[PDB]
């Protein structure tokens, strides 16, 4: 089409309200502007994609001060199915994201290169920095890839380097059997290894979590069974944590990614469709999770605090009820609310590492489509 043709600017405006309860309230208001350039004709073709980002309470972006602002382009060249930008980026996968947690997402200055010549084949690779953001610099470099290559299953293998902190290798599986035409079931693996890296600022890790997802569909039910697996002296890591969809056990608290823990939930999901109701959701979460506080090195650099002499039996819980609802007509279309109580509580001396509290977020987004 062409750069002018193939345009498109987005505005999403974003309410966020936080609640807390310890045994301090939040509001925030956030506009996200995103322009993407059509391309250059011609087998090498030229672009420009370009962000602002603003937001306000009413580097650390915003929710712990009173405003907070950022902004910037890349450069796209595509070229054969690949596509390659050069400035600042968004980015999510397994060993890198801005993360969804959060009102604002954190951004990436760098190289990234993406592949889809294939159809069911997605290459990607990349350089970049990035500073500190939500609750110097950073480096980091990733290859990965995910297949598609047969009808009901998806797999993905990434690795990447946070220069001096770790390499952190990821791979994953996920599998749907559609067994009537309202049953079905979606078996699914996570896993991740970590290791120190170079300097080793954070200290010596070697880590390796599991996440398992087994999920009956019925109708427009769906029951979700969750068994996550952290093997080693130091929590399972990533960038920009909470609500990581590359773990079964992410919650709207805890991760349930402590070391040497255990951890299962079992969830529950309906969707209000053919209850003439569409765009409704809700569901419900209940996780447990146990691990020994006495096996962490307390003069561990970057995890150190984990160590309790009165762990040991520690455990943990949290229940998660989570709705939301899409306005699917007229001009506040596509509009959407969405509702989050979270309750967690620590025992066995769980509370030296984690709190208990009680949560409450409310999300009201409406994006707009500009060009
Ligand atoms: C960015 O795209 C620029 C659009 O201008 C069209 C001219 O075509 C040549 C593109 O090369 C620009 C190299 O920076
Ligand atoms: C397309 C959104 C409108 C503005 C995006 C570009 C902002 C320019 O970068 C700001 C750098 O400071
Ligand atoms: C932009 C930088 C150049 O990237 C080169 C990508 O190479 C293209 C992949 O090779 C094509 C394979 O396709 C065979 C059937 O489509
Ligand atoms: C180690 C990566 C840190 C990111 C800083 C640089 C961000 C922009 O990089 C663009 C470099 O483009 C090279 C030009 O290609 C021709
Ligand atoms: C399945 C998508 C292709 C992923 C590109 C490579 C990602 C980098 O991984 C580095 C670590 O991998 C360990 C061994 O890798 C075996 C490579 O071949 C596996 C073929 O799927
Ligand atoms: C659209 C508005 C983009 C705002 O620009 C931003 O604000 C500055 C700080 O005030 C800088 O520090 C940058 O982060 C810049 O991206």
């Amino acid at each position: 089409e062409g750069f002018i043709e193939g345009s498109s600017l987005q505005l999403l405006t974003r309410n966020y309200y936080f609640n807390h309860d310890r045994r301090s309230k939040e509001w925030a208001q956030g506009f996200i502007a995103t322009f993407q350039s059509g391309y250059t004709p011609g087998v090498v073709g030229f672009g420009v994609d370009a962000y602002g980002m603003l937001g306000l309470k009413l580097y650390e972006s915003g929710k712990a001060p009173d405003e907070f602002s950022s902004g910037g382009a890349a450069l796209k060249i595509r070229a054969f199915d690949t596509e390659l930008k050069l400035g600042d980026q968004f980015l999510s996968n397994p060993v890198v994201a801005g993360g969804e947690s959060r009102m604002l997402p954190q951004t990436f200055r760098g190289v990234s290169l993406t592949n889809n010549s294939f159809e069911d084949l997605t290459l990607t690779a990349g350089q970049v920095s990035f500073t500190k953001y939500y609750n110097d610099s950073h480096h980091l470099s990733w290859l990965g890839g995910t297949w598609g290559g047969i009808e009901g299953f998806t797999s993905s293998l990434y690795a990447a380097e946070l220069q001096n902190v770790w390499k952190q290798y990821y791979a994953d599986v996920d599998y749907t059997y559609e067994i009537d035409d309202n049953w079905s079931l979606n078996p699914g693996a996570h896993y991740y290894k970590t290791v120190d890296s170079g300097d080793s600022l954070l200290g010596r890790i070697d880590n390796n979590t599991y996440s398992l997802h087994f999920a009956v569909g019925y109708r427009q039910h769906t029951v979700t069974a969750v068994l996550q697996k952290v093997n080693g002296n130091t929590p399972f890591d990533y960038i920009n944590q909470g609500d990581s969809i590359f773990l079964d056990n992410s919650q709207q608290y805890s991760d349930f990614n402590g070391p040497n823990e255990k951890s299962w939930k079992l969830q529950y999901d309906y969707d209000f469709v053919a209850l003439g109701v569409p765009g409704l959701s809700a569901s419900a979460s209940y996780s447990r999770g146990k691990l020994d506080l006495t096996r962490v090195d307390p003069d561990s650099p970057g995890y150190g605090g984990w160590y309790s002499a009165d762990g040991k039996n520690a455990k943990h819980w949290e229940r998660d009820l989570d709705l939301q609802y899409v306005v699917q007509g007229g001009p506040a279309k596509d509009l959407s609310l969405r509702l989050r109580w979270a309750t967690h509580r620590g025992t066995g001396g769980y509370s030296a590492v984690d709190n208990d509290i009680d949560e409450y977020r409310v999300i009201v987004d409406y994006p707009i489509d500009v060009f």
